């Protein structure tokens, strides 16, 4: 599944509701914190929505888990993420995945 | 994983060795027997290759099975195809896949 743990805390009371945009910056690393991708890298944030297939699970279940303003680790298992396949040719089958998020804002 | 059954005989003897080119015509569906894709309504095989993470694992792990002119239905596990997540808007959460595939040739 998909494990939440809090760098900064959210506003507490504004949680992202499947059909609403949710605005975010991450990095994305392996478990040694090897770092593979990262939106902050590109000065823009990522945009997507709940309920849409839209996102790997784990981010389906941990985003929806979080407030405006958080910042946290997602740590998610390989039937959360890639399994089995991986990602070809930058993500290693099984991998557990690890994105630092910060929810930015929903529209 | 994934259970290879056999519907028609291949030769037996070649059997495919990364870095070659699979020549495959492929039926896929849900365990219901529910149609999603398939090369064969294109007219047309699809051609891969073993060891570069160009197909999902549990095709990578059954195709290498199968010796050339075999007919086979491979039975998948979500963690060896989509998992958790699915593909957008055509294969659900946590699916157990069903292809029926057939090696043409290896080139
Ligand atoms: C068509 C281009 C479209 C690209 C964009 C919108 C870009 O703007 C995004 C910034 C994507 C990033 O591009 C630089 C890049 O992000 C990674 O680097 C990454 O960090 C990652 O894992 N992310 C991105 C951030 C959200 C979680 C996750 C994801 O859910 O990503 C999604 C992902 C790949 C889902 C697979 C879909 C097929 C399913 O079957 C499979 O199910 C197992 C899951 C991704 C958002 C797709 O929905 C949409 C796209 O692919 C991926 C390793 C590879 C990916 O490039 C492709
Ligand atoms: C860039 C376009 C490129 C498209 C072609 C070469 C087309 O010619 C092929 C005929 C693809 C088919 O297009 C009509 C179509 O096939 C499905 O319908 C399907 O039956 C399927 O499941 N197949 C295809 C036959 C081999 C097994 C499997 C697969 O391995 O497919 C691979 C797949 C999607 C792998 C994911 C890669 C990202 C990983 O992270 C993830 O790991 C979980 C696994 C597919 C071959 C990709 O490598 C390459 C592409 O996507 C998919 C449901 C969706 C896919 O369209 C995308």
């Amino acid at each position: 599944g998909v494990q939440v743990e809090t760098i900064s805390p959210g506003d507490g009371r504004t949680f992202p509701k499947r059909g609403q945009t949710c605005v975010v910056h991450y990095t994305g690393m392996l478990e040694d914190g090897k770092k593979f991708d990262s939106s902050r890298d590109r000065n823009k944030p990522f945009k997507f929505m709940l309920g849409k297939q839209e996102v790997i699970r784990g981010w389906e279940e941990g985003v929806a888990q979080m407030s405006v303003g958080q910042r946290a680790k997602l740590t998610i298992s390989p039937d959360y993420a890639y399994g089995a396949t991986g990602h070809p040719g930058i993500i290693p089958p099984h991998a557990t995945l690890v994105f630092d998020v910060e929810l930015l804002k929903l529209e």
